[PDB]
């Protein structure tokens, strides 16, 4: 592992996990996603995770056309780098989900390293009442859900966004995953520095105990010794000590209401910026620094933000 | 973990990774099955984990008159406990998956844990000819495919079998699939011991590094505490260093021509025997032992052998 | 490992390790140690870790005599658990070594779980001049230096002091301190909870890798079960990233200038205070909280403040 | 870590730990030594750890005239690398240990690389008659003992016997020790290959729980890369899983009546021998291959057996 002098904060602004009943500061807008954008890139996220949503009821949407409603924006009133999700909404066919970041040719897109089960269906059970009649279907749906990246499927996806200069956020979901991005690296599909993110407590991933994050550096430094970066997310409850584990293991960072909906203990966060703030105080406490943008696109190595289509 | 008094020796006797051209030795008919099953379980296998295959061609099959062709022959021949896959070939229906096992009422079935990548494309490279048309497409067409085990699949796949006092074989490719059993196990769908076989090797899966072993072993553990017992099963070369490694953590061992065509390096296994033998021997060297069939019974809390529909 | 609740803050408040030319701020006289103890209990300290020296030059001294001129001030202000080391300074016998928690029969008192070699030498040529003769032959000595705690040793000071109904924080600088201690359980010569603090840095025993601690609680776990507190403690610059690590892990946290003389990067601590403020904003941060002094007692199942002669 | 194309088997044919009375087949006379040390090499042993032992009563002895009554025939009579042990019998001084390397100028010494506690008195309570007044002595004496190595003693010990051309075996007992080895490879007092011996099952050493030795791996890889090889003893009933596990991990392999008396479970082994070729059956039947002398030398880079003054 590379040791991160400056710590990258990545804002997952969104997402397509928590539905508009979980939350009123759900950003589901254009312009919730820009203001929520800015206001993490002013807190100190060097990078921006972007989904899209209907602007009427908040179901994950990767139209192209809702993308380009926030991000010229966000490109002029921060230079945060943007990550373009390649995953975004549970049930998109594999054309739908890379047509964003073919359309924006963006500095980074996510790329999800393996199929697994992605059941979100036991947050319904929180809720006695839905907002809106697609929310409840799309939680239950899930127990038959997999969230598809067969190794043709990663294959595609690197061929098209690597040609446009695209950088890869890996989401690796369980230890397996590393090997899969092994099996890539190995056939020089991707070149280094690889920045891996690990997400922790998706049921039907790996689940949030520290052990497993630790385990899986180890694996990481026997299959890419110096050449990746540490990422690390994790569900609800789970975000800031992994996070802060992280940080602490020479890692990177990952927070944002994408990930979990509340700001600590017991309460809901009125925006992602609350979240940016915690962790940067937990990081200043224990002696550590983070990474201004152009520093984590050095750290990257991406193409530049003028050399986006938008 | 359980401590294995007595090791459990599972022989899984074809499968259906493994096709014709990669060896002459691979059971194919029913009646070369049986030979391979009765040498297995008289070699010291408590447990014969089974496949059909088409008879002419090798061709996986989940036809339940193919183990018909075997299971009543094995039951007379071998008092070895006989377990039923519900994985099947690669690329069959959950449906096609469950008839054998639907039909022969079996003590054990095996339960895939999880959805996974399973990649065995790379064989092919291996092999200049084939000897049948369905061997070649059969591996290439890995590279964009799933083994697909979702909460839901599971769920039935755990009730119907469940109704015949089935007792499950839970294989476990990944860490997450441990955090699947658990989720299981907490909402009592399946009851003490959990049978847990841990598979490494296989790309789509957990990697075959030791260190992978001990950490599955540390998770499970705290999940599971002392209602499991330990199994492993390791692909190709990493199938005797992998189960011997079981051995001394406590636990139980699988060999088999389904796992591995080799007998040790650079040499074909002959017979599933060969490697029973081998196991054994190994076991006998540090001071082990095995279990004999009703051992294996008593400690999975099987149904009995009389209470099968064949 | 019994998960805490509420966290133990433990403040060591001067130690024998830090020598006077390090620190402008290092507690040398009975009345500093008092104020800094205080202090350091009103920060949240629910245990205050004590050595003594002498009050001129600040050598260490395990004079019971010195120890009574802040022990009965700390008594009257404060209600904070008074811990008493019996490991003092490096080079005492063990009667030298018992004589404080002989005399004044504490809630607590350290027990070192093993002999190891103890060298603080490299210290010394952080300095080009001492301010005080004993200083520089002190740190050098420790090349050649053990810190005794031989069986038969460990076996007495449980026997003598456990007498008096002391509970101990069992410092453990290695995994075999552990299997130490485990001797000791199964032998019955103390009883749950085990306080048990894990040591990081020390040159000669455990390093202060990440690894390293996780590995420590796995083993804990393992020797120990549901009938342990972990503790941890790290040298300098450690400090902040094992403790918080602790917290995240369910542990308990031990600060204070015997470990580390700076508050953060670059800054000498001018206070015990100031290590204490920091640990505690961290634990709130990750919605954690600490515990008072009479949840600690409830936690480590002390004899209670009226019962020492104090 | 460097893996073991072959594997080094080393064996320990007498120690200093087990005593006259606990088997009949402990080896005592230089004679025997001879006689076990050869028939150990010709059944594969590549390296040869030896004490002396009084003729008459069996007592540990390191007196450089008993190892000449042992070096030369055994060079005679066999090319395995002579290692001579610097740890020698418990409670004798460094002056004392060092001595039968100096007087040799040896291939390879042992080092011990840490000072612990080395209570082996729980072997007493075995046997109700000794046969040898210094026996019951010797071993309740361990009580209240440590095995000394200080900074200042390995720094000796390393520039003396390395003045010579001697490569050493380092005996790690613990975590702590390979962190105290680093201290010396930084300081460059020791050149590459280092030949680190992880020591497994010694009461005050690091436990015989198969977790430790992937740990002590996995640490030794993250200070020494790779510029080490691996070698493993375990005590008693431990050193069969513990050497096997050894070879599995790509390491070496060290057994003898030193470390165990026993063969297999509930039989006293009637040479070394029978340890030596139990091993190599263990190492072939895992397809794995063993060292000769001279690849063992080549391995750990030994000034060769003609420049030793023997
Ligand atoms: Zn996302
Ligand atoms: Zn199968
Ligand atoms: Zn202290
Ligand atoms: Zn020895």
């Amino acid at each position: 592992m590379k040791q991160s002098k400056k710590i990258i904060i990545t804002c997952a602004v969104t997402g397509s996990i928590h539905t508009p009943t979980m939350s009123p500061y759900l950003p589901i807008t254009p312009e919730e996603i820009v203001k929520e954008g800015v206001a993490a890139a002013e807190a100190g996220a060097a990078m921006l995770h972007l989904h899209a949503r209907d602007p009427l009821n908040g179901r994950p949407s990767q139209d192209p056309d809702l993308f380009m409603r926030f991000l010229p924006q966000l490109k002029e009133r921060t230079d945060a780098i943007l990550n373009i999700t390649t995953g975004g909404g549970l049930g998109m066919s594999l054309d739908e989900r890379l047509a964003p970041a073919r359309a924006a040719r963006p500095e980074v897109a996510s790329m999800n390293m393996g199929s697994l089960n992605f059941n979100i269906s036991q947050a319904a059970a929180k809720f006695d009442t839905f907002k809106f009649d697609w929310e409840r279907p799309y939680l239950a749906g899930t127990r038959d859900f997999i969230l598809s990246n067969t190794f043709s499927q990663i294959e595609r996806g690197m061929t098209e966004l690597g040609a446009s200069g695209t950088r890869f956020e890996f989401e690796c979901y369980d230890v397996g995953h590393l090997y899969n991005l092994a099996h890539f690296v190995d056939r020089k599909l991707v070149e280094p520095p690889f920045f891996l993110q690990c997400v922790f407590g998706i049921l039907g991933g790996i689940g949030a105990d520290p052990e497993n994050l630790l385990h899986m550096r180890t694996i990481a430094d026997r299959l890419f010794g110096q050449d990746y970066y540490l990422s690390v997310l994790a569900a609800g409850r789970h975000q800031m000590p992994f996070v802060t584990m992280s940080a602490i293991l020479g890692g990177n960072v990952r927070v944002g209401l994408e990930d979990s909906l509340y700001s600590g203990k017991g309460q809901l966060a009125t925006s992602n910026a609350e979240q940016v703030r915690k962790i940067r105080r937990i990081i200043e406490e224990l002696s550590l620094d983070i990474a201004t943008p152009d520093e984590a696109r050095a750290m990257l190595k991406t193409k530049g933000a003028n050399e986006t289509s938008f």
